[PDB]
RNA sequence: UUUUUUUUUU
């Protein structure tokens, strides 16, 4: 509202004010209103700049609308508004996270071709894409390459590689790398410790994780919500749910405020244990304390109910889910498809795939495998061949 | 004023 008022008087809105606003709308979520602000400013004769483009482009990548981001990239190049190292960083990230690492490497080549030097963020972004694509190998290569270029690895560089190494099973390497970053002027942070803690929990070394938690508290590094979500998931997975609820209480007492992941993590643990009551209790409680269940909450509950054989209840939560405006995803659909299919409700399952395709959700491997399976033991085999 | 790392669901 302050905008109209500022206009009203004699203050001509800058491009930075529109950029600030558009960023706000792109974070707050509402993308299409951001686009609308873009058109409004274009109209008023205020020229969108390279920051305007980068902002919208980022927001479109993170709304899943990649190809639209690329439309905007095209458009900015048409206008002579030259993409900069940030434009390319944004797009490289967007491509890596949409499973198009090869195209990302393309943009990486191209920016150099245009006299744009990759910076520490470019490298961090690619080392992350590389790791998450299984290519630890290439990631470390890149880590050598950036030092060759005189670009100084930062905390994010080390955090990224510590994580990749953990995820590949190489806990010992991650630890040695942690030591290396300390032996340098790089002070680890909450993320370094959170990453290491997660790595220790995943490898079944929960007490080493708790030790490390003590050490970060000692070293003056305040644990955050992620720290506690990580230890809570570790305890639930280790089968120690009492202790996890204890840590939950404890974080509330330490002034850490549980978020949606805290609640999903607990709901998962309780569902997996078969304590579907306590789980539903926490679902209602989170809504009560005003923490909006997302798609993972409902997915988690639905899978808990299907696994218990409470199909009706599960389906019901799917309905309530939609009615609350919560948009399903491929996980929701794989879960119900799976559950229906186990129940000899292959027809409905197929219908669920139909709807899935009709709302604009990609089916993914598991969906394919699953509906093929169900089509088979049915048994309509030509029906499956045509479905693929 | 915009871009990179850690935790939860099939």
């Amino acid at each position: 509202e302050l905008f109209a008022e500022l206009r009203r008087q004699g203050v001509a809105p800058t491009v930075v004010t529109y950029n600030t606003l558009i960023d706000g709308l792109c974070k707050a979520g509402k993308l299409d209103e951001a686009l609308k602000l873009f058109e409004e400013m274009v109209e008023k004769g205020i020229k969108p700049d390279v920051v305007t483009y980068n902002t919208l482009i980022d927001g479109l990548c993170k709304a899943g609308k990649l190809d639209e981001a690329l439309k905007l990239f095209e458009e900015m190049v048409e206008k002579g508004i030259k993409p900069d190292v940030v434009t390319y960083n944004t797009l490289i990230d967007g491509l890596c996270k949409a499973g198009k690492l090869d195209e990302a490497l393309k943009l990486f080549e191209e920016m150099v071709e245009k006299g744009i030097k990759p910076d520490v963020v470019t490298y961090n972004t690619l080392i992350d894409g590389l790791c998450k694509a299984g290519k630890l190998d290439e990631a470390l290569k890149l880590f050598e390459e950036m030092v060759e270029k005189g670009i100084k690895p930062d905390v994010v560089t080390y955090n990224t590689l510590i994580d990749g190494l953990c995820k590949a099973g190489k806990l010992d390497e991650a630890l040695k790398l942690f030591e290396e970053m300390v032996e340098k002027g790089i002070k680890p942070d909450v993320v370094t410790y959170n990453t290491l803690i997660d790595g220790l929990c995943k490898a079944g070394k929960l007490d080493e994780a708790l030790k490390l938690f003590e050490e970060m508290v000692e070293k003056g590094i305040k644990p955050d919500v992620v720290t506690y979500n990580t230890l809570i998931d570790g305890l639930c997975k280790a089968g120690k749910l009492d202790e996890a609820l204890k840590l939950f209480e404890e974080m509330v007492e330490k002034g850490i405020k549980p978020d949606v992941v805290t609640y999903n993590t607990l709901i998962d643990g309780l569902c997996k244990a078969g304590k579907l009551d306590e789980a539903l209790k926490l679902f209602e409680e989170m809504v009560e304390k005003g923490i909006k269940p997302d798609v993972v909450t409902y997915n988690t509950l639905i899978d808990g109910l299907c696994k218990a054989g409470k199909l009706d209840e599960a389906l019901k939560l799917f309905e309530e889910m939609v009615e609350k405006g919560i948009k399903p995803d491929v996980v929701t659909y794989n879960t119900l498809i799976d559950g229906l299919c186990k129940a000899g409700k292959l027809d409905e399952a197929l219908k669920l795939f139909e709807e899935m395709v009709e709302k604009g959700i990609k089916p993914d491997e598991l969906t394919y495998r699953r509906v093929v399976e169900s089509y088979c033991r049915a048994k309509r085999f030509e029906e499956a061949r045509g479905f693929l």
